[PDB]
């Protein structure tokens, strides 16, 4: 399993805009399209993004096009932060997977915050990186995922995605 089987287990997939848990338009795997209330922003967008005029609607394929290029994004970004690199290059192949998925939900700003539980991850603290992951606000809102995550950066396995 990898990176990409997790998140679309954790993002789903919707080929016609959605709104997220914020109310922001989004599409596929977790594209976030605009933070506008316009949908006429946001379909203006996803057109820009597609390279034609979709009328809010995709195929499987230009969804997982777009996923492609957001799960680079989220790599990039941890490579670029200066918190999160020196986290990435400590974690196996699947914890590091898991950092990706905190990212990719929460942004490079939003995962860089998490102060105490990278410093713990860093120094393979896992059980208690677990222990104070579950005391916080993104874990309290979206519970089932932060659940799957964070049995992820505990154990080192896809159990919780099997």
């Amino acid at each position: 399993m990898n990176i990409f089987e997790m998140l679309r287990i954790d993002e789903g997939l919707r080929l016609k805009i959605y709104k997220d848990t914020e109310g922001y338009y989004t599409i596929g795997i977790g594209h976030l399209l605009t933070k506008s209330p316009s949908l006429n922003a946001a379909k203006s967008e996803l057109d820009k993004a597609i390279g034609r005029n979709t009328n809010g609607v995709i195929t499987k394929d230009e969804a997982e096009k777009l996923f492609n290029q957001d799960v680079d994004a989220a790599v990039r970004g941890i490579l670029r932060n200066a918190k999160l690199k020196p986290v990435y290059d400590s974690l196996d192949a699947v914890r590091a997977a898991a950092l990706i998925n905190m990212v990719f939900q929460m942004g490079e700003t939003g995962v860089a915050g998490f102060t105490n539980s990278l410093r713990m991850l860093q120094q393979k603290r896992w059980d208690e990186a677990a222990v104070n992951l579950a005391k916080s606000r993104w874990y309290n809102q979206t519970p089932n995922r932060a659940k799957r995550v964070i049995t992820t950066f505990r154990t080192g396995t896809w159990d919780a995605y099997k």
